[PDB]
């Protein structure tokens, strides 16, 4: 329930969000894991803000690939992954 945990679960997605092929099975597993673990509104907000800051800290972020993760992995993330997510209005 901290950004350390969030960046760990998402590490398998790193090559994909830097413009490489994907998302891998392991990447989709990481995001699905996070979704299952983020069961409350508070958890969803914390994970949102972690992902926004992480998106911001990734060198040469491929915006299209980053945004595509939830739909490509069939995970119901309630916002679009980018360096500029509005984490205030989830649900
Ligand atoms: C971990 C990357 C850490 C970047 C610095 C974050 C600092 C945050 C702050 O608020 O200051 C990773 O390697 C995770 C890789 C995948 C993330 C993919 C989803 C987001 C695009
Ligand atoms: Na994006
Ligand atoms: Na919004
Ligand atoms: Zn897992
Ligand atoms: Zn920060
Ligand atoms: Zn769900």
């Amino acid at each position: 329930l901290n950004c350390g945990q969030v960046d760990s679960k998402m590490k398998p997605c790193l090559t994909y969000v830097q413009g490489g092929p994907g998302p891998s099975g392991e990447c989709c597993n990481g995001v699905r894991d996070l979704h299952n673990q983020a069961q409350s509104s508070g958890d969803r907000q914390t994970v949102c803000n972690c992902l926004k800051g992480i998106a911001r800290g990734i060198h040469n972020l491929n915006l299209n690939n980053a945004a595509s993760i939830p739909s490509k992995c069939n995970v119901n993330v309630p916002y679009t992954i980018s360096p500029d997510i509005d984490c205030s209005r989830i649900y």
